C-alpha cells in the first residue's frame, strides 16, 4: 500500500560512556532483526526500508527507533519487539504505543 | 519553518569495492556542510535535525540525501548545494527539482 522507512540507531559507544549507546543496549540486533524479518515478506520487502544510522539524540532512551513518513519515534526497543512492531505497525499501520517515545517530533524537542 | 528531518548517507567501503560508496563521492563533505548551515543559521536548529546513515541502496546516484517527513530523495549531491536546500528547500519549503531523484519512495520502486 505505501512505503514505510525505519531508522534504527547503531551509534557505538566506549562501555562507561556518560551517555551509554545504542549499540551498547543492544541496537545491533534490532537493526538485523527487522532486516529478516522484512526480506521474509514479499509484500513488506517491497514497501520497507530499514538504515542504520548514528546517533540521533534520544540514547537514555535507547535503542532508538523511528519510522517515517508517520514520524513516529520508539525506545528501548529490544529484538523480540521487532515481530509486533511490524506487523501492528509496519503492516497493520497502527504504532504500538508501549514503545513510543515521541511523534512528529524527535524526544525534547519543542 | 516546520519540522525537517535531514538524512545524509556516509557510507563508505574499501578501495575495491565495486560500487564505491557516498563517502568515496564526497558525502562526508555534504553532511559536514549541512552541520555547519545549522550552526551558523539563526532559526534552522529550531525545525531541523541532520542525520549520518549507513547505505540507502542508491548508491549510483550517491551522495543521496533524503528529507523526511517529505520523503524527498537527492542525488548526486555536492557541498556547494547544501545551501540552495537549506535556504530553498528546508525554509522554503519548496524542493530543489535538479537534484531530486524521487519523492516519496525510494529511486527505482
Ligand atoms: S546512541 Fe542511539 S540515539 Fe544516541
Ligand atoms: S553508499 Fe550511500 S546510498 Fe549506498
Amino acid at each position: 500500500a505505501e512505503f514505510k522507512h525505519v531508522f534504527v540507531c547503531v551509534q557505538d559507544r566506549p562501555p562507561g560512556h556518560p551517555q551509554g549507546s545504542c549499540a551498547q543496549r543492544g541496537s545491533r540486533e534490532v537493526f538485523q532483526a527487522f532486516m529478516e524479518k522484512i526480506q521474509t515478506d514479499p509484500q513488506l520487502f517491497m514497501t520497507t526500508v530499514i538504515t542504520p544510522t548514528g546517533c540521533m539524540n534520544a540514547c537514555m532512551m535507547g535503542p532508538v527507533v523511528v519510522v517515517y513518513p508517520d514520524g513516529v519515534w520508539y525506545g528501548q526497543v529490544k529484538p523480540e519487539d521487532v515481530d509486533e512492531i511490524v506487523e501492528k505497525h509496519l503492516k497493520g499501520g497502527e504504532p504500538v504505543e508501549r514503545l513510543v517515545i515521541s511523534k512528529g517530533k524527535p524526544p525534547g524537542m519543542f
